[PDB]
């Protein structure tokens, strides 16, 4: 069940936007692990369901333009 979703973000390198990112994901439900890595500006979300569009919508409202990546290919 648990599947790993990835995204490419532009903007997330400061000690606040990282939280707003993960919190943009944690506010879901199916998410049960999150990997927000600074400098690489690469998002991962481990969730037992596809919610990538949902996390995107969240990150969009949070004010970060991402691109939905594949599920680790």
């Amino acid at each position: 069940s648990g599947t790993r979703y990835s995204w490419k973000v532009s903007g997330m390198d400061c000690a606040a936007c990282a939280r707003k990112v993960e919190n943009a994901v944690r506010q879901l439900a199916g998410v049960n692990q999150v990997q927000v890595l600074f400098a690489t500006e690469k998002l991962v979300v481990d969730a037992d369901n596809d919610i990538r569009a949902q996390v995107e919508s969240a990150l969009q409202k949070a004010g970060y333009s991402l691109r939905d990546e594949q599920a680790a290919e």
